[PDB]
């Protein structure tokens, strides 16, 4: 337990992959009902706070400050947001910043986990369940990533259901910008989460599923060029 008026809180650094063992099947029982609990949401704000050493605490310190008061208006300013938990809304927009990487394979077979990032998935996950329905889209979504082709072949084959471990993110909208990634999704949308009104960067129109869902791949295409792959799914909502 913390001294009086600490910032931080213990995170768990013990039995890390049962810990993500764990974690998936709390997210696979609970569902759209997942929620993050009083004592998750100070762990993520630790994990945050501290995700790269003593010597980056302060400047991450002051970000995490001005992110609560930002998502503490955001519920003033869309009141359909009031029953959002703060910290579950702040870990939307760190979602969008680079410290996406430490959470989004965070749940995948055989990735080796850190305790910071099994605390910020619980707050996406939470976030994204809770989110009212206003906020789902319902229609074609549009991915790329650099993933070599064996990766896909492990996780996507024509006719048959990806049980998603990762964070699957997307976007509205398909600028030219970001042509020619090594792999393209087209993914057909029910309650992917709307997020650009807390990303860092609101014109990408991103959209965001958590881990477990579940998409229907009908059809994966092949070219020399990049994107190598490009996958056509349905997500089973």
């Amino acid at each position: 337990s913390p001294r009086p008026l600490s910032p931080l809180v213990e995170l768990n650094t013990s039995d890390l992959i049962k810990q993500k063992k764990q974690l998936w099947q709390r997210v696979q029982h609970d569902g759209a009902q997942f929620r993050s609990t009083p004592e998750e949401r100070k762990q993520f704000k630790t994990a945050l706070i501290t995700l790269w050493g003593e010597q980056y605490r302060p400047e991450r310190q002051q970000r995490w400050n001005g992110m609560m008061q930002r998502m503490a208006q955001m519920k003033w300013n869309h009141p359909e947001l009031k029953y959002m938990a703060t910290e579950d809304l702040v870990a939307l927009q760190a979602w969008t910043t680079d410290d996406y990487e430490v959470v989004q394979d965070v749940l995948e077979k055989e990735a080796r986990p850190t305790a910071h990032g099994l605390a910020f998935a619980k707050c996406i996950i939470s976030a994204l369940h809770s989110l009212p329905e206003e906020y789902s889209y319902q229609g074609t979504v549009f991915t790329g990533e650099d993933q070599l082709p064996d990766w896909v072949s492990e996780r996507y084959q024509e006719r048959s259901i990806t049980t998603d471990r990762r964070f699957f993110a997307a976007s509205e909208t398909k600028n030219a910008s970001w042509q020619g990634m090594a792999v393209e999704w087209e993914s057909n949308s029910t309650t992917g989460k709307r997020i650009s009104m807390f990303s860092e960067r609101p014109n990408e129109q991103e959209v965001l599923f958590p881990p477990g869902t579940r998409f229907q791949v009908t059809r994966i295409e092949e070219n020399e060029t990049h994107p190598r792959l490009k996958i056509y799914q349905s997500q089973i909502a």
